[PDB]
């Protein structure tokens, strides 16, 4: 997958085990979330491009979300928006599969600046806009955790444990976007 | 309620109702929205204080987030608490009963600063840590949403109403956690 570079990045985040340990006592997450995540796993592993669709219909069908993967002419930028999408996919496994663990929190780390103008446009070699503004980061946390629960409601498991597979993917959501903030915010405030 | 200053801040927010527009698109609020939290108003208008329990109650359970309350002795301002608890309540009615307009946007922007370093512990003119950490904001999303739930299945409304009733408060939750990231955020990364 071009640019995807988990557990290789050789670069310690700025937030550690301990600071994991306390934000996921701020977004509710425990061993029964790890649990659910997981099985959501198995659930979303053969949707994932159904699921893609899904999100890239929704940024696509908003101008002023599409701009991010734009061209400076304004046209989105084809290139750009098929090597994220490989990532974004792969993304939606890593959230259900991966060990929340050092090598989860440094590419949560290089998601953020990712997004940030840090490092945004970079890893695709593309001339886009420079800047994901934060604000969308969190806005997203909606669609991005409701428009899954169709999909984890498919796959014939019991109606409670998709909610509980739901509520471990709303968990998860937030605590990334809430790690995605460091790179945007001033020195010593996040 | 000493220190709550709604429309009267006589401070135009950095943010107008253009970006208001397009930031509840990114979180999928509607008119639909609009009118089930509205309907939430009635339902929660006599359970604040049950409410409010239950998120002092998860606050002061931990230390990492009781925290925040402290005075340098470390332990909790009883006078902070208790006025800040005042303009939490108000602020669970705003979200259902004002409408999103220009006033609501001022008083985001204020909710902000008063987490901030910019302006926290000078509304109750207290000594207490300089700063509430963006990340715990981010991350409280969920438990302010989830927590809510049992809140608004009591009031013997149709538990499809519930659900719209449930869903216009996570969005409307979301939206204002982004508008507050305006003070934390990096010159022109908003
Ligand atoms: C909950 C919020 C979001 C999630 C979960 C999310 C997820 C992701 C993921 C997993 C990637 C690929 C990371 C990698 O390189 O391995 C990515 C990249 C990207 N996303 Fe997001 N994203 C979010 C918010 C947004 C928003 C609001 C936009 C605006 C359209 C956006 C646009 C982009 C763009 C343009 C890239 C490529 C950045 C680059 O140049 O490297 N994302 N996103
Ligand atoms: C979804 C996230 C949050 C919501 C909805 C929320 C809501 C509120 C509201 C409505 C107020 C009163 C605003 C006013 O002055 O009118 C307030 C103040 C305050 N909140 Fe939050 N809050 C959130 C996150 C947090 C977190 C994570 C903490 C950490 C314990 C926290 C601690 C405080 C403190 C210490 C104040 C007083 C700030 C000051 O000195 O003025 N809040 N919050």
């Amino acid at each position: 997958i071009p640019g995807y570079t988990y557990g290789e990045t050789e670069n310690r985040a700025p937030f550690n085990l301990e600071d994991l340990k306390l934000l996921k006592e701020a977004v509710m997450f425990t061993a029964e979330d790890e649990e659910y995540i997981q099985k959501a796993g198995e659930v979303l592993e053969d949707q994932v491009e159904e699921i893609l669709d899904t999100w890239y219909g929704f940024v696509g069908s908003h101008p002023h979300l599409l701009y991010y993967f734009t061209s400076p002419d304004g046209t989105p930028n084809e290139k750009y928006l098929a090597a994220v999408r490989k990532r974004f996919s792969r993304w939606i496994l890593d959230t259900s599969n991966r060990s929340y663990d050092q090598a989860w929190l440094d590419y949560q780390y290089e998601i953020g600046l990712r997004h940030h103008r840090t490092k945004k446009n970079q890893t695709d070699n593309v001339e886009s806009v420079p800047n994901i503004g934060y604000r969308y980061l969190v806005a997203f946390i909606y669609p991005i955790t409701a428009t899954m629960k169709p999909f984890l409601a498919r796959k014939g498991h019991t109606p409670e444990e998709v909610e509980k597979m739901y509520q471990a993917w709303f968990k998860a959501t937030t605590l990334q976007v809430a790690l995605w903030s460091y790179p945007y915010v001033k020195y010593g405030d996040f």
